[PDB]
């Protein structure tokens, strides 16, 4: 992801409320992680979000009045039709993939980052002045779990956030087993990790725990089926990440509120490299089973 | 179409080393008769050939044209592709060239290639063969078949043909029409099994062999492939699964007959479905021990 800036005082993008905006849809775990993470610090009032429809076209991403479907909007400030109208507003010469999340500027009209990794890391600061203290307090990415947060983060992200799609859009034998054993192999180790315990690091919530959940909680959803990560299941092969994630999902109203099952299974079966026929099972039933 | 069946003084009179099965390990139908040819102990009285499970644009190859472990060469008339035998038979012929086939080596002709009636042939026409053990298993006895019929009907429809129905459903509309009520039979399924080893009369009959084919390939297949996936055998419905597990792990007759690699491979090559072909390595296992 080639927009790499801040939200720095005295900066290109200096901190403001109702300045900047997020575009994001719902199916996106990558985009989804800007969503737990602005409910979590309590931006709503200060980051306006935008929710594009989750049936990615030949386009792109489109916006609700492009292709309709319930929860997805209309582009407020342009009139974009899809997510690459506003790459391309922001820079006609952009020569990357038009992808979300978009934390988008709307005082020069372009895109300040959109790598989700580095978004949710710019919430954590830089709008705490704006925020009551509670809100302000949170850190998702504090220092001194910075070094075992990076830590875990690198293989989850390779192996895990990465890896389900690396088994899923394969298009070999070979290519689909070598991503799909080391997804398997992370998931008992992070059974493993997690045993007796709420959360990755530290005993308290981190951005490694949002960057795991936006991918298990997809998991059982659509991954197993569609994505043939199917060795076993998080609700019968993994108490441990089961437990994390249900405590999550159920006791954190960030998680479960920006959490939109119908937008996930509908983007993922619609994939007609992988799901020609478009149809979307109807199962698994429940898409996340209760404490 | 052919529907012939193997009698004393009939069109096919019944004799050892006459009748040859030609069958794949991947479908369900075909296995009912490999299932009941060993559990009456018929291996040395009907021959069996395995087709490759690669299936073709010409049909059921044999071993020899698409090779796969454990799919053999046709013995007898170096035939390509099972229709070469149904076109031996009747050169004229236009149904499916499906799997099984119950075929007569001496007058090269399709005895039977209906799965339901080739396993009640396999009940009787042989028992002059048979070990007196052997022969008096009775797998559709006057007692039990009204019974019998009845869950065979409502398993065979939304159940058996159910799976398929949901799997090559090319609308979202058809596709919930079909995998509702496969769903639906299964919950009955599991509050007939609770408690109890068979469905019918407190032992093994054909309605236990015409449903297994199809739950065990449920889980390793049918969930993922065919979407039939609202819940699975395995941690959605434990009469079934235990069911289940009887018959695979304690039956011989049932576990030598199920080639999971068979079955696997031939579902996840149905492009029209899965166009990338590629076959998921779980779930691990196929079947779960007792
Ligand atoms: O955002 S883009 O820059 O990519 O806009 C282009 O759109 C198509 C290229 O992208 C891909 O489209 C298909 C589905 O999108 C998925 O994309 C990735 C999958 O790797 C998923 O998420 S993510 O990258 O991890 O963030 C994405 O998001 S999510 O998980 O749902 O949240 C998916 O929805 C995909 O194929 S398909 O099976 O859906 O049909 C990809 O095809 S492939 O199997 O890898 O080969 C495809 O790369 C392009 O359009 S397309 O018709 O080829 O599919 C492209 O248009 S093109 O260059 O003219 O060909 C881009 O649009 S454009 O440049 O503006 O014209
Ligand atoms: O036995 S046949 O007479 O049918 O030989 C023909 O082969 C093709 C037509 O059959 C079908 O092939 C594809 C897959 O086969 C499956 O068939 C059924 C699925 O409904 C399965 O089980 S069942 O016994 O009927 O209950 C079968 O068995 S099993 O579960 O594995 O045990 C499957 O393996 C199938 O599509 S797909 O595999 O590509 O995804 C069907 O296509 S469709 O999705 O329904 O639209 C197809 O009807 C024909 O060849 S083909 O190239 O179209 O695929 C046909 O050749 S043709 O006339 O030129 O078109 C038959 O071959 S031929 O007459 O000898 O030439």
């Amino acid at each position: 992801s080639t927009f790499r800036r801040f939200i720095e005082k005295g900066g290109e993008f200096e901190p403001e409320k109702g300045r900047y905006h997020l575009y994001v849809a719902y199916s996106s775990p990558w985009a989804t992680r800007t969503l737990i993470v602005r409910k979590i610090k309590g931006l709503e009032e200060i980051v306006g979000v935008t929710i594009v429809s989750p049936l990615f076209s030949a386009h792109g991403w489109p916006f609700g009045d492009v292709s309709p479907f319930p929860g997805a909007e209309a582009d407020p400030f342009y009139n974009a039709q899809y997510v690459r109208d506003l790459y391309l507003r922001a820079d006609p010469k952009y020569e990357g993939r038009f992808t979300v999340p978009v934390l988008w500027d709307k005082k020069t009209e372009t895109v300040v980052n959109n790598e989700s990794s580095e978004i949710i890391r710019i919430f954590n600061t830089a709008f705490n002045e704006f925020l009551p203290a509670d809100k302000a307090a949170i850190h998702l990415y504090p220092e001194a779990l910075k070094s075992e947060i990076d830590e875990i983060n690198e293989w989850v992200y390779d192996t895990v956030n990465n890896g389900v799609y690396k088994a899923g859009f394969a298009t070999t034998q070979q290519a689909y087993e070598a991503a799909v054993i080391p997804l398997f192999e992370s998931l008992d180790r992070l059974e493993k990790i997690l045993t007796g315990k709420d959360y990755l690091v530290g005993d308290q919530l981190t951005e490694a725990d949002v960057r795991l959940f936006v991918t298990i909680i997809r998991f059982d959803p659509a991954y197993v089926g569609h994505f043939k990560c199917n060795l076993r299941t998080i609700r019968d092969g993994y108490p441990a990440i089961h437990l994390w994630l249900r405590k999550l999902y159920w006791n954190n109203s960030a998680f479960s509120e920006t959490c939109k099952f119908d937008h996930i299974k509908a983007s993922y079966y619609a994939q007609k490299n992988v799901n020609p026929t478009l149809v979307v099972p109807l199962g698994p039933i429940p898409n996340i089973l209760p404490l």
